[PDB]
């Protein structure tokens, strides 16, 4: 699957490989509870984060560790990370969170199908 | 595959389906010669444009018919089309031209692997 | 003006007007503390958030309330907000412009950093 | 200033300075004819391309020479240019700002259209 993340690199023109991604769900006390995590693959994709039964309606945060990514490439970055925060609302739906990274900018879109 | 195009819609949060795409190669006389064309699929992707033997080094233009796309959705658009112009340079390489559409803006990136 | 925010609307081809913006700064105990807030003008710009004296070194978060913007236009948007989190002034004072481009299911930000 | 161009660099977090910009207008015979050209300033802005009298209805193309920009910085870029093609002034005169954001393998443009 219900949740996939895809990351691209606008400087090198490539998938952003080996990027750490953590997903959190907002709790009743307004704190962020860990939900799923992983590293992007050689295609820049992170699959297998969750299952249909685990992924309920609510507010989610996808934190992408952009700073570590740029540093591993020897490139100087602006942001600490990228945080993408959205509501999941329930008919049949799959969500892709896509992000395009540059050192001083990022862009994100949602593909919901 | 060597050349793929992928199109997303930033307003609806979906693949951009049924978008006409024409590819041209620049000729010796500096005119644009037709090279390949097709319509994006239900995943927003256009595969099968060319073959390894046909796709040689040179300057290519990918013209995406964004105006017709928005009009078919009932949305008022700014651009006539989106034109993405690049050089192909030869080791082993596959090119993806990705575009993210909004009515008054578009973004494009290249994924070369 | 060491910190400025500029917001554009990619659907209408316009400045994004009356957008609320909240800035936080990380405290010594690693929590987010309020720092400044304001709203974009008719030009989509927000000036006056802070001063050279107040805008010290630190880790800052700029949260742009994109959800309320779209809802006010009668549109149900995907994201709760657009944001940037960054370390400021580590090599001395700088001027920062955060430029954001909005659609209902997408946003982009960029930083423009200049040395005064 | 009915037509303005503003360009930012997403790698350096800076205005994109000294960027050449060429504007064309479609002629009655459907070819592109030269209309105006200029280069971005130290702020990444280009003013003065045209006038209210000269900027009539038509189909315009704004070609931003991104290739030369990156090459000047010692970088080999993907695209030949960034562009916009649009019909202008169809419902009366408007003011147009073309805002571009550049990386070596990516670009974004947006239009800001206001009614004078
Ligand atoms: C943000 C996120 C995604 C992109 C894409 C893209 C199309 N397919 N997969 C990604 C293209 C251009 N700009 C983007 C900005
Ligand atoms: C505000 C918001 C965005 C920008 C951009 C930009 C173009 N595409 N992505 C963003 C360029 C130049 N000035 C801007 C001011
Ligand atoms: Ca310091
Ligand atoms: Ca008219």
């Amino acid at each position: 699957c219900p949740l996939m993340v895809k990351v691209l690199d606008a400087v090198r023109g490539s998938p952003a490989i080996n990027v750490a991604v953590h997903v959190f769900r907002k709790a009743a006390d307004d704190t962020w509870e860990p939900f799923a995590s992983g590293k992007t693959s050689e295609s820049g994709e992170l699959h297998g984060l969750t299952t249909e039964e685990e992924f309920v309606e609510g507010i989610y945060k996808v934190e992408i560790d952009t700073k570590s990514y740029w540093k591993a490439l020897g490139i100087s970055p602006f942001h600490e990370h990228a945080e993408v925060v959205f509501t999941a609302n329930d008919g049949p739906r799959r969500y892709t969170i896509a992000a395009l990274l540059s050192p001083y900018s990022y862009s994100t879109t949602a593909v919901v199908t």
